[PDB]
RNA sequence: GGGAGACUUGAGUGCAGAAGAGGAGAGUGGAAUUCCAUGUGUAGCGGUGAAAUGCGUAGAUAUAUGGAGGAACACCAGUGGC
């Protein structure tokens, strides 16, 4: 109901961007996405859509009560920086930024190349 | 070419060292994917050139914490080595 510090997970893929603001323990507080905001098709990956998604999620989080957030960026999407700037503009203080893109140590076999 | 000898440079042994993803056997480590359980949380997620199929209110994706299991071994790594 009332929080001050939290985490913001930005999942940005080539097709969509999802912003998930949680508490420092990971429990979800608010979230939004390009698709959730009405963007469809290619638009979902545009940085502007990421900007709006971060804006809407931040507004809900601040409404719930939240001042500081630390950012974790995941995925190769092109809207990560747009979301971060949107967070700052909407008001939440960006305490820190880290990248948590998983990096398999070889691990599993990725799917086939396209057009083969 | 044959026979009877001699010789040490080829060949090999000895002695002294060197490096190595060489091979076989038995274990073991972390990353990561998927699945499972339980939290938080609400409407999409996923995907394309564009769409649709598909998954999601039986609460998905995301997110936190665990647990299961299979396979391959990021960085080192290098017309490097064996």
């Amino acid at each position: 109901k009332n929080i001050e510090s939290g985490v913001a997970h930005i999942h940005s893929t080539f097709n969509n961007t999802i912003v998930m603001i949680t508490d420092t323990h990971g429990n979800a507080l608010a979230w939004s996405s390009a698709g959730s905001l009405g963007f469809k098709g290619s638009k979902k990956s545009t940085p502007f859509a990421a900007q709006m998604a971060a804006e809407a999620a931040t507004k809900v989080a601040m409404e719930h009560g939240l001042k500081t957030v630390d950012v974790t960026v995941k995925g190769p999407g092109s809207g990560r920086e747009a979301a971060i700037r949107s967070l700052q503009a909407t008001g939440l203080e960006v305490t820190a930024i880290r990248d948590v893109t998983p990096v398999p140590h070889n691990g599993c076999r990725p799917p086939k190349r396209r057009r083969v």
